[PDB]
């Protein structure tokens, strides 16, 4: 048993149980272990989460612009991996350095760079959030709305909102 | 007891034991009846969170632009009205079908003004989600963006994010 091994098991389990259903007592089950045994790879049910978190994204995650772009769709495709995953993401570093000065490097007062970042990432969040509840979850104009809504998903939705996100990030730049 | 003095408790009891909490046993307790007197006005957990997150908006919820501004802001307000205000306002007519055409009355493809409606909804709604898990829950780039983050909290993340938001839709507008 590495660690690998057990977080693993973790993102399995997750899809099966969701993540209230996801305790380390249902993870020692399926591992054959006892309880105690877990707590030499894993604090706790934080400490796990957060574990599970990192993977999700190592595995499922040029101008500025299109660095913002590629990060969230990666992230957005990272968060829904798994059942709960966005839920997952929420409760939970050089990377991040770089970034911000590949972000600097084109003329972003940090401070903005920052809230870029945290802008895209919110809403990437937002999105997948949502698009996993509506999953555990008229008048005229609504219904087209809902029919297109349906026909297409979230996926538009989603772009159309990283798009205006970027827009936006040239307009606050210019200045 | 009518269905008013239900809910309230509801979002009292929120505050005090957060939404993993919030049992139709504590609230009968609270509120002294016995669990099944509840159902006469409320299904379930769920239609009772439908309905905490409704009052919430009620009591904390011109150009088009500034319509978006003025309706997230208070939908952001609304949220943090509680405690795990946004994970309630997650799992959750005419107001609805009002906004789509003062949209379109602005030049706005429906579709579009749909996806208008949804990013900033989405996005108010992720930046509180946001607020309210670091609540729950290095290099020198990072410290200052945290210090300053810290100096400052969320406000500014979130008008500031609110903001390119509204100018791509300006841009997306135009054609």
């Amino acid at each position: 048993l590495d660690k690998s091994k057990v977080i693993n098991s973790a993102l399995e389990l997750l899809n099966e149980v969701g993540i209230e259903g996801l305790t380390t007592r249902k993870l020692a089950q399926k591992l054959g272990v006892e309880q105690p045994t877990l707590y030499w790879h894993v604090k706790n049910k934080r400490a796990l989460l957060d574990a599970m978190a990192i993977e999700m994204l190592d595995r499922h995650a040029e101008s500025w612009q299109d660095f913002l772009r590629n990060n969230a769709k990666s992230m957005r495709c990272a968060l829904l991996s798994h059942r709960d995953g966005a839920k997952v993401c929420l409760g939970t570093y050089e990377t991040a350095e770089n970034s911000l000065a590949f972000l600097c490097q084109q003329g972003f007062s940090l401070e903005h760079a920052m809230y870029a970042m945290q802008a895209a990432g919110i809403y990437t969040l937002g999105c997948v959030l949502l698009d996993q509840e509506l999953q555990v979850a008229m008048p005229p104009l609504v219904r087209q709305a809902l029919e297109l809504k349906d026909h297409q998903g979230a996926e538009p939705a989603f772009l159309f909102g990283l798009e205006l996100i970027i827009c936006g990030l040239e307009k606050q730049l210019k200045c």
